[PDB]
């Protein structure tokens, strides 16, 4: 046959046909009926069971090369659509799927060609990828000379290649790195210069190629026993199957209608401790991620991000592939926790990411090295939206106020206690607080949005990898969102530099803004802040038996460590993002993990839960009365107990104080409107709105209508007084010729 | 014959043999006799003259695929040694040759295999390259299924990427094509490294077109004159070059030891050097001492013991870059021939100590703008070679040295076409040259990496950049004073016009003049910065007020500043900056440096001093203070010489010199007190501290000359500045199963 796909179609003729049938019918590949599944139920169930089991075995067997992370493997059909994904974080199902769809639309079939036993590698920025260090290995599967699918394997390399602002600070575009199952030497020598340490990159490549070739054999054996006729139907029915599964889940758990929510997070690049080389990049900006969620009677739904802010000079921007592919690590935690999850769910979801926004920049200068900062801040709002549907329908067990900001990313560089390059960081922000439920408190220090199987790691293992020692590891008091049910609290650890040389560290996380919100009366989780101490003189303080900082920063409004370090240079502020800073032995670094949002009116919380929280270190005593209205009294055993009568009076008094200090929304609005007309707000607020308007006309109209603003009132970004480089002149990807990108999104 | 090289040897077996014969015999490839040259001279001269011409033809023909000068092509033998090189800048003969020898040593023959019609590409930093944007295309030449040589084509791509870099796009001899056809995944992947696609794509089409033309040339020559004759020429030609350099040294120079040194400043402690790493935020000085030894047999040695350590900046150099590009200056004085090839390398001994900025041996080091250190280190060699010319009697060949190729005008953003900016004006191609022992230096005439200096037309530059010329003027008092004055630089005043999202920065020497005067002459003027933001020039122009024009004639008594009362003027000695925002009607002074002078300025003929004042080469005030010449403004407003007054001023300055000078012994004792008290700037002590550790022989001489006790030490960690990288290295030896080539004693 002429084309290499089974049947004689080229890779592009094949996909274009399926995509045309998908558009005309609304069903993947125009499969109005799934004959294999309906006519042969057992064989269909067996095909998933064996293929799913073999894909997981590849992932776990290949994993056994350590000294799990983003490691994952996915089986695709000829058109680049996922059928099955292994255990692990599934944020790369779409990134690798896009890499296949890039080879399809750019005629890789003709050059460099797609042959059996070829090995392709990819991490391209313009195709779509979460992190530059996330390396894809893609292998085509052939049966009797014809192509029937692809295999994808991905890892997060931890030692690849300060204060990046533009993309031009590596890139692999579906490069053919091997043939005949043998890697090319020029690729091996070249890729080992893209890295500071060789061991991690080399083993990771072996792992990916291993798992891929296992899965390749796994398919060749399934097809041999059950026949190609059966497998060929399954490779397209399984996708249309996933779509029907998502539709059935929506109709069963949620409510049709329109849900509107928004999320924010800060980017404080004006601070002197953010040492970026470009002066046009030094300004305070805020991420704006509004979302209009539409759930329809037919079980389809739509996520429209009209009104979002523009991309900025920083590393927190994202890709439309990165945004849509990675949003399912969140969705599979509430709506579709299923091992059948595949691209079928994608074909049952509509995404609108306006071109030019931070989630769909369409500009080649954009950097995305730390996309998580924005992604986790934008996705959390969707928890709240869905929860409104769960709450109204009665499935309160599924309600969740949202995920915490996966923040304070402890990052360090230099030479460790073995006089060797640092490569492995602690990664304690895998265990943040979780949002509160409509039924119970949230889980403290339990999970991250991109991995619900939160693991905090052992202190004794991290101290074998980092030149740091734990002086404390403690639950972060009052970090969880207050509410009838408290959001999960984060936790903190105090690090002391120990046997480090040429050492540097920086902070990474939300500071001025709490990305998550409480739900239906609950409050947002605590926001971030920084603590670090240099020139502590701790060696002499330890030797002399003086007071030394231990534990966690219990009350940063009334700290106890600072006074213990009189000769120290202490940095204690809300600057939760910094650039590389010099550290040396006996200096201190507070690693503070965020908490989750709360649920419900705080003064509906059962008083004993407040007393249990104070005794447990989840809430500072101070706020027991101010926030929850609970009067607690310390007893003989040192434990706090509830004052039943005193609480009732406090709760009744707060209710009157609320009505007194509050104001009718009509009244407050006209006052806020005067400030809007006078353009009275910080530059970060005005820049956010000014940029959001230009990229979102529908958002500007609603804003003007809601505030009853006259057309005479305008908010041009160019008149705020901050740099605006990149707001009117762009570097589109359309400038690149011979490059055909695929659109997974309305814009 | 299994090995692909002619005869059956593999590439490594072949080179390994030739290199062992070179080490053993002191003659390239163990050629004690050149049979072809001696027994068939006409045929020998014919092969060279014809290959040289065919190579030049390929370079000039391919050049017509755009519209540069760094473009160049080189013909190599099977072992990766240069035979011939096209017209153009020859910095990349060694870099590309090193790429070939990398494929030889790392078994490219077995994987990915070296086949006919294959296309390779390379710019690797660890192999050694001048610039990250200088891209190599390497094609193997075959004859009857066997490899007989290589072709290398290079271009300087202007629109690549990568800020205030402090530590380290790498293409490691990648096979980017087969069957003379490029791979699609390579073409797509390359269009993401560049800002605009045009320049990258035409440059590759240019390199390949030239490589294939040279491949056809060899195939044609071999076919007509026979492969037997060519296979002899392909190695005799190298040894031939070695003998040629030996003859030139013995005919032009003098045996002995020459000692010289050069310096340049890295002022990274200034706030306008926005660097992301705080441990790279300090002031440092480059130290480039050179002990030059010419032996009686005609061999010579270049020992850079005592040089400073690599730093957190983009001015470090690879050993291959330092030795491959040094021949751009050697071909301007010692061996200016079109026959130049690697024979000159096998006739020269280089010692670049490991850890120094020229041989860092650390993977973190960056090399983006290594010219700043190279031009400052090479200028000292002119002076050494000149002492041999001057003693032997070839005063015409003397030259005090090359100016720092500084102020590198760099701009970014969007231009008057609302398109990405990629073409910057290249006025630092026309710096002042060093004065000779016979005549003044040439003003605004050349750079060290290109003697064919061209300034460009202002009208052409304004079609490329969003800038307009408000001035273009000879730089007064930039040339080094002396009996014969060093060449003066020039300066242009630029106004930003129709730019958007525009940024600019300065680049060059500031506190230090790298060049020195010779035998009584003085160094050229050092660098400084002038820029003006928020000028309000639009209204000053409209109202008819004074507007800055021309050049910054006297920065000690400027005229522009008073004209700009509302402007933010940056007028300091910070000649290196990171990108800074610029808007229309802002000003940027592009000041090109001059060259060093020769001889005692007091021995300069007075009428030359008067001509210099009249011509804007020397400011009036220095005619008496420096040259001791009294001038009077004549009727026509021109300056003339006062013979009698000049004779007195010269007689008085001679007494002043003896009165204000002191015996060197008396000065040394006082300067020795300061060394013991460690009374000096941190940039000075860090330089010496780093130099001592890398050069024990240099430290030994320092302590000896100053009679310092062993109790006196200068540890770098006690200076008070960051010392990151001094004690902990990421040596390249770590990288697994990567085999490097040492062209240097380290
Ligand atoms: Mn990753
Ligand atoms: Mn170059």
């Amino acid at each position: 046959t002429r084309g290499i796909v089974r049947g004689g179609e080229t890779l592009k003729e094949h996909r274009d046909r399926l995509m045309a049938a998908t558009k005309a019918t609304g069903r993947y590949a125009g499969l109005k009926t799934l004959e294999l599944r309906e006519r042969e139920p057992i064989l269909y169930n067996k095909l998933f069971s064996r293929l799913r089991a073999g894909v997981v075995d590849a992932r776990e067997t290949a994993k056994k090369i350590a000294a799990e992370g983003e490691l994952c493997f996915t089986l695709y059909n000829a058109a680049g659509d996922s059928l099955l994904t292994s255990t692990g974080i599934i944020i790369h199902v779409g990134t690798m799927g896009a890499a296949i769809k890039y080879m399809i639309e750019n005629n890789w079939e003709a050059n460099p060609g797609v042959h059996d036993k070829d090995i392709f590698c990819n991490n391209d920025s313009l195709i779509g990828n979460v992190h530059p260090c996330d390396i894809h290995t893609i292998v085509p599967i052939f049966w009797e000379g014809e192509l029937i699918g692809w295999v994808g394997g991905v890892t997060h390399v931890i030692d690849t290649g300060t204060g990046q602002v533009q993309r031009f600070g590596y890139s692999i575009t579906c490069r053919k790195v091997g043939a005949n199952d043998t890697l090319f030497r020029d690729w091996l020598h070249e890729s080992q210069r893209m890295v500071r340490t060789t061991r991690y990159w080399m083993l990771d490549e072996r792992t990916r190629i291993a798992g891929c070739h296992m899965i390749r054999k796994l398919v060749e054996e399934v097809v041999a026993e059950e026949g190609i006729e059966a497998y060929w139907k399954f490779a397209y029915e399984a996708v249309e199957h996933g779509r029907l599964g998502l539709q059935a889940r929506i109709k069963a758990m949620t409510i049709p209608g329109t849900y509107r929510q928004v999320g924010f997070v800060d980017v404080p690049y004006a601070h002197e401790d953010v040492r970026v080389p470009s002066d046009f990049a030094k300004l305070d900006t805020i991420m704006h991620a509004p979302c209009e969620m539409t759930i329809r009677r037919d079980g389809t739904w739509r996520l429209d991000f009209e009104g979002s802010s523009r991309w900025g000079w920083h590393t927190y921007n994202a890709h439309q592939v990165s945004f849509t592919s990675g949003i399912w690590v969140m969705m599979t935690q509430t709506l579709i926790p299923s091992e059948m999850i595949n691209d079928g769910a994608a074909y049952g979801t509509e995404f609108r990411l306006p071109k030019g926004t931070w989630m769909n920049p369409d500009d080649r200068r954009v950097a995305f090295s730390y996309s998580w900062h924005f992604l986790v801040s934008a996705w959390t709002a969707l928890w709240r939206g869905l929860s409104r549907s769960y709450f109204g329908r009665g499935y309160l067990e599924e309600v969740n106020a949202g995920n915490a900001n996966t923040s304070n990313w402890l990052q360090g560089g230099g030479f460790n206690q073995y006089d060797e390059i640092h490569a492995v960081n602690s990664f304690e922000c895998a265990a943040n607080g979780t949002g509160a439920t409509a039924v119970q408190d949230g889980l403290s220090h339990a999970a991250a949005i991109w991995n619900p199987e939160g693991d905090m790691g052992d202190m004794e293992i991290w101290e074998l990898a980092e030149p740091l020692v734990y002086l404390g590891r403690q639950i972060k008091a009052s970090s969880g969102g207050s509410g009838k049910y408290r959001g999960g609290c984060g936790f903190e650890s105090l690090r002391m530099v120990w046997n480090a040389k040429d050492w540097t560290m920086f902070f990474m996380g939300n500071g001025h803004i709490s990305s998550d919100w409480g739900l239906m009366g609950g409050y947002p989780a605590a926001s971030g802040y920084r603590f670090a101490a240099h020139k502590t003189n701790l060696k002499e303080l330890i030797a002399s038996g003086a007071e030394i900082p231990l534990g966690g920063d219990t009350d940063p409004e009334n700290p106890t460590w600072d006074a213990m370090l009189p000769d120290a240079q202490i940095k204690r502020d809300k600057q939760a993002i910094t650039t590389e800073e010099m550290f040396s032995d006996y200096d201190l670094y507070l690693n503070y993990m965020r908490g989750g949002p709360g649920f419900g009116d705080p003064l509906d919380r059962e008083p004993q839960a407040v007393a249990d929280d104070i005794n447990g270190g989840y809430v500072l005593e101070r706020f027991a009365g101010e926030v929850y209205g609970v009067v607690v009294r310390k007893g003989a055993d040192g434990q706090y107990g509830v004052d039943e009568a005193g609480t009732a009076a406090a709760r009744a008094q707060i209710r009157k104080d609320r009505l007194a200090k509050s104001v009718p929304v009509s009244e407050w609005m006209k006052g806020e409107r005067e400030k809007i007309l006078a353009k009275d707000a910080g530059t970060q607020v005005r820049q956010m709105f000014a940029a959001s308007f230009k990229l979102g006309p529908r958002f500007e109209k609603d804003f003007r209508t809601f505030w009853s603003l006259p057309d005479s009132w305008t908010l041009p970004e160019e008149e705020i007084g901050v740099p605006t480089y990149g707001s009117r002149y762009s570097m589109d990807i359309s400038e690149l010729p011979d490059v055909h990108t695929v659109q997974f999104v309305e814009e």
